[PDB]
DNA sequence: AAGACGTGGAC
DNA sequence: GTCCAAGTCT
């Protein structure tokens, strides 16, 4: 009731002007370009994005081309991406709007939430983008910035203080232009208002802000400290036959890595006695192994894999059944790797 | 709800 | 080495 939300709103719109990133999807309002870039920023930084972005649009130009596209291709675009059921949900969604919406991204923000992928952040920044719809896009960096401005002491996970935070911005937003005020207050989390030692001096809002008055600011926001990760050990056979081709698996469409493309696993500490037992279970396969040669830590968010690089040979009598093929060298560039499989063979290819 | 779900920028 | 990124599934 207090705060003067029309000057706080002049402030933080012209620095935005002035200091706002050319990033590749503020060329323009495409409904999909920009949804198409909310969901890659998911969890993933813009300098991480922006290579992808540029390469996922000349694969995929519109939302009618993403949806006639195979899964397969879908994927190798976001390879290295991480969060890999994005892309599924998304591809999902695509297909969703060209039938039961006609090509044409729902701007109800109900009829939008319903799609795969799509939460209360995308929902805002693509409604509020590309169709002036006043839906806060409240984000990491939204948080961290309301929660200095207004002081806000709570876990900004907890769903109370999230709602906090929706009706802090449907307060103070500037209906005027719903997307700039939504895209402004993410770009001063980013390049200001930063997680460790925010730039309160070089702040066009630093008069409204009430962590700056306390000096509590690097103290806010209020997270939670992750708890220790469980550690997996794993045994992964690189083998090639006399032709020079390696054998590769699927994964399946349901889990980690869902889809994605590895060397065969198994669990783990002989290692080189489970991997011989599992690729001879195979039909028509026979397996000699030799000594390790790496051994390297791949971390994921819930659980950190402790991998063992195994070399070796392989002797098929026939067709190598499915879900393994044998890929020579030259082809295994096309299918799509997970980065820690990607880490396998090149201690494989650089150990000749 | 709780946890599953990838990876690396930026210090 | 540590945090957390323009978070979502259900
Ligand atoms: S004054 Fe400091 S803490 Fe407050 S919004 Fe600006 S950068 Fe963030
Ligand atoms: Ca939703
Ligand atoms: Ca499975």
């Amino acid at each position: 009731e207090r705060f003067p939300a029309r000057e706080f709103q002049r402030d933080l719109l012209d620095w935005f002007a002035r200091e706002r990133r050319d990033l590749p999807w503020r060329k323009d309002r495409d409904p999909y370009k920009v949804w198409v870039s909310s969901v890659m920023l998911q969890q993933t930084r813009v300098e991480t994005v922006i290579p992808y972005f540029e390469q996922f649009i000349d694969r995929f130009p519109t939302l009618e081309a993403l949806a006639d596209a195979d899964e397969d291709e879908v994927l190798k675009a976001w390879e290295g991406l991480g969060y890999y059921s994005r892309v599924r949900n998304l591809h999902a969604a695509v297909k969703e709007v060209k039938t039961r919406y006609g090509g044409k991204v729902p701007d109800d923000p109900d009829e939008f939430s319903r799609l795969k992928g799509v939460g209360p952040y995308t929902v805002g920044a693509v409604l509020s983008l590309a169709y002036g719809v006043p839906e806060p896009a409240v984000d990491g960096n939204v948080m961290r910035v309301l929660s200095r401005l207004f002081l806000v002491t709570d876990d900004i996970a907890k769903p109370s203080t999230r709602k906090r935070f929706e009706q802090i911005v449907r307060e103070i937003m500037a209906y005027e232009n719903p997307g700039a005020f939504n895209e402004a207050l993410i770009e001063l989390g980013a390049l200001v208002c930063t997680p460790r030692r925010p730039s309160c001096l070089l702040c066009p809002v630093q008069a409204y802000c009430q962590a700056f008055a306390e000096g509590v600011a690097e103290e806010l926001p209020v997270k939670m400290k992750k708890t220790a990760v469980k550690q997996v050990p794993l045994a992964v056979a690189v083998l090639a036959d006399d032709e020079g081709r390696v054998l590769i698996r699927k994964r399946d469409s349901t889990g980690l890595l869902a889809n994605l493309w590895e060397f065969p696993s198994c669990e783990t500490a002989d290692g080189k006695e489970k991997l011989e037992q599992m690729v001879g279970e195979q039909y028509g396969l026979q397996v000699e192994l030799t000594e390790p040669i790496v051994s390297f830590e791949h971390a994921f968010s819930h659980l950190v894999w402790q991998l063992t690089v195994f070399p070796g040979r392989l002797v098929h009598g026939g067709p190598v059944e499915e879900p393994y093929r044998l890929a020579p060298e030259d082809e295994l560039k096309a299918y799509a790797f997970p980065v820690s499989h990607q880490r396998v063979w090149r201690e494989y290819k650089e150990w000749a």
